[PDB]
């Protein structure tokens, strides 16, 4: 793996891109907000990238048409920390930790989703950590990572 310096909003963006015409399509609210535009990591971009395009591929699946997603970056002493939330169905609680296993495969639409690659990438490779929580009529996917290898 390849670590570099990188600001993290202007990667999310990049993400957000990517999606643009499939959200406005589905007629789905979107919004970022950060507490610093300036916020900056050095991590792997490319894995990074993964992580995110696959919870956005995931939040706009479970949301559907008419939904909404919320995304938010926050700078932490020591991490940095996203969150990727939209309005839908709570995840029920004796599958919140199954979605993460490399065998969930009770999951459609075409996709599987994806989740064991991305705490290998959040947990193993940048030591970080991944969850969800049910919050607000909808269901949240949270990372955190250093905000440097040195800080893990
Ligand atoms: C109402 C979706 Hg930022
Ligand atoms: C599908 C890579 Hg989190």
């Amino acid at each position: 793996m390849e670590f570099t310096e990188f600001n993290l909003n202007e990667l999310i963006r990049e993400v957000y891109v990517l999606f643009e015409e499939k959200i406005r399509k589905m007629n789905i609210d979107f919004c970022f907000e950060t507490d610093n535009e300036d916020l900056r990591v050095e991590a792997d971009r490319t894995r990074i990238k993964q992580v995110l395009i696959n919870l956005v591929q995931n939040a706009i699946e479970a949301t559907g048409e008419n939904g909404k997603i919320k995304i938010t970056s926050e700078d932490m002493y020591t991490k940095v920390r996203v969150s990727v939330w939209n309005s839908g169905p709570p995840i029920p609680e004796e599958l919140k930790e199954k979605i993460f296993s490399p065998f969930f495969t009770t999951k459609t639409q075409g996709t599987g989703l994806g989740l064991s690659i991305c705490r290998k990438i959040i947990e193993d490779e940048h030591g970080g950590k991944i969850w969800t929580e049910n919050r607000e009529n909808g269901v949240v996917f949270i990372f955190e990572i250093p905000k440097t290898p040195e800080k893990r």
